[PDB]
């Protein structure tokens, strides 16, 4: 009976029913985003009322809607129309992707394109992408989505050996009518296969790897309940899956002795953005807003056993929506599971004689999801000693182009001819704090050096200073690697044993942020990308750092506009939103499949527990 | 067979021979240093030469040695009497240690000082530490150690809990004269014990921890031959060890196709400091030179399978020699065995309707070590993908102070009274170079940001320059993770097949670096730790980052005068010094034993190979 359980096949078939009823699910009404929402802050009077937001669109040309219903009493909250030139156009139905293809497939200047360079166009794949806002002013609040040409030789050909270059579309999807076709040139198409499956390229396998056993002859050490409620190793949370973030973890607390203490209300990522730097007007407006615009959640990968997730699994399979509000289960699309993670504490001591060891475990709830060619894993670990860790896996296929003839200074060259725009992959992470309760606080830490002289005569001293964000206006700020910076989430109003207020620290790779010039399309939309933190007061409607329609808008949404209110987070109830990303200049070794490379954070307790928290782990 | 074996017992015993011999070995002398010499460059000596260099210590106050011998040829290559007021004092002995708080109860201002305090002498333990160059010139050219003291309640009590600040003595190990005993005044000892077994402090252990169990039913992956030739999953090299610095890596090779690709010649981590930021003057001269004053190998502990190396391991047990020349073994001192990885390369392709998921896997070699309060692990790893890693471990019991009553801006506390002065761990890697031979440069690779304008109207692209760094005067580098510095290491001379030089990219974690005043000891003495990266041109006396003898040794040697040469670097035969560290801001969470906490650095393969060379990794 939690109100953090996962939706279930039901729930969404009775939000179907309660749209169609209502006369808001039409022949030509499709669903493009639905999801069960959060209960809001309180509850204290438990009024179970689950309620979904919905987002409608219209392929007559319509306008769309934004709608809340109640599937608890079968009723709609509120349906408000949307004005997509203002707000932003509604996330790319997986339906609208497909018309891309099939339209130019007729289309006669895109026909020549191909003609005049020898390529069959049943052959030829296209990959829909989004639009993003940039001079085409004819494309104000219409849905648009632009095609790049790949060549496919035969059915089972990995088509991203075969870029054809100096060539784009674009797409009215709606209208269903080619709005543009632009060729700057003709460039050769990468001749070479990547098949990465076909032994003339594999070469002999191995067979040099013997076998790895991993197994818990007794089962798992963490238990499931409700469905989704997870209890491992004084650890607790819930594990909720949206269509658009992928896995969000709710409610994570830890059990110190007698009292469960909460830590984080709410971890998620809540966008990821793929900005490409390659100039060629071909690709300069290529940006995915993965989460944003495509929704993570539903594209994410049925996990095999064995394969994806080894040792003892317990899976979790969440249902969505698809266009039409029939509910769609994603089996295995989570996995859980403990393992061993090395040395957890030691220390032989000569004097007491006393030789002591302990073993390190990690609680892992992952997911996979494969947008076109990127394939990306989303990690969340739990440690014994309360360190709550985040880790993206990035591999799949790289995104090509042709190499230039006298090379690049924005693009690798995997094969010949074969060229890899540089791009990022920058994440935003959204952890709605709770340390101990919700008065929360943010100081951001920096090393102090120190000048020899009085009161260091021997210049070897070395200290620290905390800045207490008090104000959203001083709470967007900026990684410093060389001065060990790091963020402190406490409570001023909890103290430990030592009477100072409890707190975790957030430790940062510190990777670049977003490069854009500032004054670019993307500066502009994915703004919450151009600094490493941020921290704002907690409010039910500010959910993603990009606001809530991404595709096509024009800009500033999200961040920018909930630290302009400067609102008080010095003790409130408070969010704070980390950015970290990769930026990739694609190397030899990442075709024709891409070996996993990874980037995250992790918060470590400052001060949290009265002392180290894993002394009662016995020895193994 | 091999010239890269590890020593055997009977070698030492040899050089034990051939010293006593020599005339060079007689009742006052002791073994403060024995190791192997690695061969010469180029094939000079037709066969195999093993020669052994030795640090000779005299307990009556003659001049030290340093002496090479050929043990093959039972002969004495070179002797030098030194002078240790210039060059340096010799690695502490073992012996020397346990000469301070003896001498130490026996003296009457030591004696009246614990009086003061209340302290029984017999429960009153000392750490004997290093003791560096200060004010004191009585010390130029004696061997010195000073000592701090810690009460030990009962046998197996952890002194650590009770510091007794305020009190700091300096004894003459040779002449076992106690030099000078300071007083600042009395301070309360933390009475709060620190027993991490006593169920007291414990609790009930928990029983929620069920087994995990990890096998190799065909047993491991991995061969080894000639006792520490290791041959894993592509990769070639040998396992050495040296009482100084550790487990040290040798001929890091990769198997492509028919060649065996060298990648580096030698790998170890040369230096390693604990500088102390507490002004106090009890502890202002503290700095820990665990490689070079203490030698980290000789207290390398015996690994117990199933607490220290899970899985299917296998073991080395490297032989030292003691301080009268003869062998000693240290039991299953290295740990080697392979571990799951998990996903390696994953993809799965829409338009060819292939799904691909393959794992990763990787080798470790590692060992730890306890110096006093201290224990650290250092760990080695291989991946199937070509990268190769490092990682420190560091656990243990922190060093402890008396918290003072008004606070501080250099100590943390850690319970009522108990205060954990800041401090470093800093870490200096030398990689000998061999990028497919030894023709090797080192370009510092900065992502570059670029204006919108002219050929970028949108302002989207980013790009990156190298700079080649060609003579050691402009190879002293720093970190800037804001821009994604990285260096890299490449063979001019050898080409991948799209003609760009093959290389390998160091990526650093871009911590801190010695934080200490410029014009501090600590700073000279540690000159390598102010700078992230070092190049040198190869050359076979330069071995440490902080010169031969570091003990009680000021700057003048090491890094700091090897660039001074400023040798051509590009295109040469190269090394690299990667200094690395972290910084220390005690939590409460450290005490009573600290859970461990990591720092490392990786390379990874930049256009080394044609292409992915994890194609051929089975499905399994
Ligand atoms: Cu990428
Ligand atoms: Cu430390």
């Amino acid at each position: 009976a939690s109100p953090f359980r996962l939706a279930s096949a039901g729930e969404i078939s009775e939000v179907q029913g309660i749209l169609r009823t209502a006369g808001l699910l039409g022949p030509e009404k499709r669903i493009a985003y639905l999801g069960v929402l959060d209960p809001a802050r309180g509850a204290g009077s438990e009024a179970e009322d689950r309620r979904f937001r919905v987002f409608i669109h219209d392929v007559s040309g319509a306008r769309p809607q934004e709608v809340t219903v109640s599937v608890t009493n079968g009723t709609v909250i509120s349906a408000v129309e949307l004005d997509t030139a203002a707000t932003g156009e509604l996330p790319v139905l997986e339906e609208e992707f497909e018309v891309v293809e099939q339209l130019l497939a007729t289309d006669e200047r895109w026909l020549k394109a191909l003609a005049a360079r020898n390529l069959d166009v049943s052959k030829v794949r296209v990959a829909p992408l989004s639009a993003g806002v940039f001079e085409y002013a004819e494309e104000r609040g219409r849905r648009i989505l632009r095609g790049l040409a790949f060549v496919q030789d035969f059915p089972e050909d990995s088509a991203w050996a075969h870029p054809v270059d100096g060539l784009v579309a674009y797409v009215d999807v709606v209208s269903k009518e080619v709005t543009r076709v632009i060729d700057t040139g003709v460039f050769p198409v990468p001749a070479e296969h990547g098949n990465y499956t076909d032994p003339e390229l594999t070469g002999p396998l191995r067979t040099t790897q013997k076998p790895i056993s991993i197994t818990q002859p007794e089962g798992p050490s963490f238990t499931v309940t409700g469905g989704n409620h997870i209890e491992w190793e004084k650890w607790s949370l819930d594990v909720g899956f949206d269509v658009r973030e992928g896995v969000v973890l709710h409610n994570i607390a830890f059990r110190d002795g007698d009292r469960l203490r909460p830590i984080i209300n709410r971890a998620s990522i809540a966008e990821m953005v793929v900005p490409y730097g390659d100039p060629s007007p071909i690709r300069s407006w290529q940006n995915y807003f993965k989460t944003g615009e495509y929704l993570v959640g539903q594209y994410a990968n049925s996990l095999e056993l064995g394969c994806d997730c080894l040792g003892d699994i317990t899976y979790l399979s969440p249902v969505i929506s698809d266009a039409f509000g029939n509910p769609r289960e994603i089996r295995n699309g989570i996995c859980m599971h403990e393992e061993d993670w090395g040395i957890l504490a030691k220390h032989s001591d000569l004097w007491s004689g006393i030789n002591y060891t302990r073993r390190n475990r990690r609680m892992v709830i992952s997911f996979f999801t494969t947008i076109g060619n990127y394939d990306y894993g989303f990690y969340w670990y739990l440690y014994l000693d309360g360190t709550i860790e985040f880790e993206a896996k990035a591999t799949g296929v790289v995104f090509t182009s042709a190499f230039p003839e006298g090379g690049s200074d924005n693009i690798s060259q995997l094969a010949p001819g074969l060229g890899a725009p540089f791009h990022q992959h920058i994440f935003s992470a959204r952890l709605d704090m709770a340390i101990d309760g919700f008065t929360n606080r943010v100081e951001e830490e920096d090393v102090v050096r120190q000048t020899m002289g009085p009161g260091n005569e021997r210049g070897n001293a070395f200290s620290r200073k905390r800045t207490v964000l008090t104000r959203e206006s001083e709470a967007v700020r900026e990684a410093d690697a060389r001065t060990g910076r790091t963020w402190i989430i406490s409570n001023p109003e909890s103290k430990n044993r030592l009477n100072e207020p409890v707190g975790y620290k957030l430790h940062a790779h510190n990777q670049p942020t977003l490069l854009a010039d500032p004054g670019s399309s993307i500066a502009r939309r994915a703004a919450f990308a151009t600094k490493d933190l941020w921290v704002t007061r907690y409010a039910d409607d500010e959910r993603y750092p990009t606001g809530d329609f991404v595709n096509q808008h024009s800009g500033g949404a999200g961040l920018p506009s909930y630290i302009a209110q400067d609102r008080d987070i010095d003790g409130q109830d408070i969010v704070v939103w980390h950015t970290f990303g990769l930026t990739h200049f694609p190397r030899v070794e990442d075709w024709p499949i891409m070996p996993v490379d990874t980037v995250g954070f992790k918060l470590r307790p400052e001060g949290f527990f009265d002392r180290s928290p894993v002394l009662d782990v016995p020895a193994n």
